[PDB]
Parts: structure tokens; sequence; C-alpha cells
């Protein structure tokens, strides 16, 4: 499992902050989406098997990874819409082309969901591993960590993101089979080690996620884009994982129900990049070599 970084650090301003990006390669681009408390770095061991395929661009959303911290911050920023705000003006200031595939994770999935419906003409195909793609309830989500998300959604989450650093420190090593290597882990941590406001990305996105009803918006966002998911023959590549998180049960009953669909099942938990990388971009590259074969 290789600990280096993939690519090299590219910065633009949106919106009045810095973003963070890799981007290396030529040709449509393979856009992959990291969710939370990750970066880009989620993916260093998946994009080598892209190199070829197309454009490899891996974003940081607004706060995370190598990109600029909101300020004044508190518990109105790092919203959905917020963050769709940054990354949309991101996407498009990258000039991504029209043939785009998405390589998406947890947050990033809701995010490139939500882009591909608004612009399907220009989406190929996906690539989607422990997305959200459903409204939820308690029972869909993993049993060992309701207490945990339930307190994030609540007045305790402050001293437990901010101060304690929960999701970063617990729930991140938690959901991989695997240890981190210190060095892997101190990637992880490294956008995060001041205590304080640095940390409220990692406390907004669980204060999103749509669980029995809540947020409203969020559950209204996620409603509009399953339901192009179902009916849309737009390629899709559901990499299933075993014991899995968030995609298991029922909603993993209902993504299997979508159409023109390749599926894999690898070893994981809710961060299958660093269990299985090698069978997740060995399956990506298959995807989009298909892809290409198929556009002639
Ligand atoms: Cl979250």
């Amino acid at each position: 499992f290789g600990v280096e970084p993939y690519g090299q650090p590219k910065y633009l301003e949106i919106a009045g902050k810095r973003m963070a990006y890799i981007d290396e390669g030529k040709g449509d681009a393979i856009v992959f989406q990291h969710g939370n408390p990750t970066s880009s770095y989620l993916w260093r061991n998946i994009m080598p098997h892209l190199e070829g395929l197309g454009r490899l661009v891996a974003c940081d959303l607004i706060g995370m990874g190598a990109s600029d911290k909101l300020s004044p911050s508190g518990p109105d920023r790092y919203s959905y819409g917020e963050q769709r705000d940054f990354l949309f003006a991101l996407w498009d200031a990258l000039d991504l082309g029209d043939h785009v595939v998405l390589v998406l994770h947890d947050w990033g999935s809701a995010l490139g969901f939500d882009w591909a419906n608004q612009h399907r003409d220009r989406v190929q195909g996906i690539a989607f591993m422990e997305a959200i793609v459903t409204p939820m309830t308690w029972a869909d989500w993993p049993p060992a960590v309701r207490g945990v998300f339930q307190g994030f959604r609540s007045p305790q989450g402050e001293p437990m993101a901010l101060e304690h650093n929960i999701f970063v420190e617990r729930v991140l090593p938690g959901a991989i089979l695997r240890q981190l290597s210190d060095e892997e882990m101190n990637h992880y941590r490294r956008p995060f080690v001041n205590g304080g406001e640095d940390r409220r990305p990692t406390l907004s996105w669980p204060r999103n996620l749509p669980i029995d009803g809540e947020p409203a918006e969020v559950v209204a966002l996620v409603n509009e884009y399953r339901s192009w998911l179902e009916e849309t023959d737009m390629p899709k590549l559901f990499i299933n994982a075993e014991p899995g998180a968030i995609i298991t049960g029922r909603i993993r009953d209902y993504v299997r129900s979508w159409p023109n669909q390749t599926e894999i099942t690898v070893p994981g938990v809710h961060f299958v990049q660093e269990d299985s990388p090698e069978e997740i971009g060995a399956a990506i590259a298959q995807f989009v070599r298909r892809l290409r074969s198929a556009a002639g």
C-alpha cells in the first residue's frame, strides 16, 4: 500500500478561497471525488491504474485536504450546498469536457451524482463505492457508529469534532480493516491538526446525512438524483464492499437493481480504498477501457 500522494498539488482561487487538486495526464476526464474526512489522498493507490486512460483529476473539498479553510467558520458553514458551490465552480474552471467518468465515494458521491444529474450529456459513466444513494434510517447505518453519528448530530458534536477530532481519530480507522501506517494516518490528520474550527467540515458533513427525514433539503436532493440513477442507461460500476458500511442490506439490494451496471464485491468497511485498492483500481480501468471501446 503506497504511502505517497499521487501527482503534484495544484491550486486555483475559487470564490475567494484556494482550492487544491491533482490533474495529471491527457484526454477525457476521470474525476475522483473523496468524502469525509478524507482528501484526494484517498485515491493515491487507485489513480495509477487509470494512467493512459484519461486526464486524472482529484479535488480537495473546501476545508479539506490542501484546500483553504472558510472564515469565519461556524455551524452555518460547510453545508452540502456550500461544498457544492465551491466544488462545482472548481470543476467548471478545470474545463473537464463532455466525456467525463466520475469515480465517487461518500459525500463525493452525493456531489458527483448531483453534478451528473445536472450535466447528463457530459458524463460517460460513473463508478461509485460506499455512496449516498437513498435517504436512510438509523437501521441502515452501521450499528457500531449509530451513537457517534447521533452525537455529531446534536450539541455534543462541537466538542466531539472540534476538540477531540473523533471523525479523524476514531471513525476513519474504525472503518478500515487493515491498520494504516503512521505515515498514512498522518497524511489524513494533516488538514485537521489544529483544534477548533479547522475541523468544522468533519462535523458539518455528518449533520447533512439524510437520516430519518432530516435535513429535508438533502433528503430532497438525494431523492432527485436517485430517481435519475434508477432509470438512466448511463453505464455504472458499483463497487460493493463486504462487510461494507453504508451500502448494505436493503440499500445494497436497491443499488443492485440499477440498470446498465457492472458490479464487483471487495473486502472493506467504509474506506474501501484502504483495503482493496488493487481490485478497485483494476475494476475502474476495465470499466473505462470498455467505455473507450464502445465509443470507437
Ligand atoms: Cl459524514
